[PDB]
């Protein structure tokens, strides 16, 4: 039915697994250059397309697709890592992303994790590039076999972290996964996770149309509150939101 209203609600969660492009860093621009100039020697290529089609993927994969003679894996690592510092030296937190991040560190470091379809020389360079100190439960293009949209990446991390999915009782196991792209919401959702969009790739009208459970404008609308001992957990805090599914609070 009709979207929850009230603000702020608040949940208890056991952990929180992070996208990277999209949700901490807009690096958006830094990957579509990339891909344009992957493209200019490839008429096969429809770089335009590819950009637009692949946001959450790993690039090992969208090549796979799209230009199979270079899927290879360290080919791959090396046009990755050359691309924060040729095309993405100006690309800007999410709002609110350094905040959350620094107030995630004062956590316990089994409280949360990162999972991204970039290579790990890429993605550690976001957090330099923010000045956000890399987290230090961080998967990668490269330390799975699958990625996204398989959920491999967040049952990864969720495991990890200590919390494998209950089918039986889900609400002793209470992952929640923050993303951007279709590709990762359906990821997550797979991976039995709670799914905070943030529209900043698509917008409301197209992740009303999605699976995450809650959208977002960015994380100024996002806080933590106190670790809990006893009960392994600690309370998320949605002070707005653009809208909440009317299930939002169950698990
Ligand atoms: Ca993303
Ligand atoms: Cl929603
Ligand atoms: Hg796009
Ligand atoms: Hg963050
Ligand atoms: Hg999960
Ligand atoms: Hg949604």
């Amino acid at each position: 039915a009709m979207p929850l209203t009230t603000k702020p609600l608040s949940l208890k969660i056991n952990a929180a697994l992070f996208d990277v492009d999209g949700t901490i860093i807009i690096s958006q621009p830094a990957i579509a250059a990339f891909w344009r100039d992957f493209g200019k020697d490839k008429p096969y290529f429809d770089a335009e397309h590819v950009i637009h089609i692949s946001h959450g993927w790993r690039t090992y994969d969208a090549i796979a697709k799209f230009a199979p003679d270079f899927a290879d894996e360290e080919y791959v690592n090396k046009l990755e890592g050359e691309i924060p510092e040729k095309y993405g030296e100006h690309s800007i937190e999410v709002p609110g992303a350094v905040k959350l991040c620094n107030a995630l560190n004062a956590l316990p470091k089994e409280k949360w994790a990162v999972a991204t379809s970039g290579t790990r020389d890429m993605a550690k360079k976001w957090f330099d590039i923010l000045k956000i100190k890399r987290p230090e439960y961080f998967i990668t293009a490269n330390d799975v076999k699958q990625g996204k949209p398989h959920p491999e990446p967040y049952l990864k991390g969720r495991n990890g972290l200590g919390f494998p999915i209950n089918e039986q009782d889900p609400s002793k196991s209470k992952v929640v996964v923050f993303e951007d792209a279709p590709a990762g919401i359906a990821a997550g959702k797979a991976a039995g996770c709670k799914i905070v969009g943030i529209a900043t790739t698509f917008d409301l009208d197209f992740l009303k149309e999605k699976g995450c459970d809650i959208i977002v404008k960015n994380h100024e609308s996002i806080r933590v509150g106190e670790y809990n001992a006893e009960t392994d957990e600690v309370e998320l805090i949605f002070d707005d939101y653009l809208y909440a599914k009317d299930d939002l609070l169950k698990w």
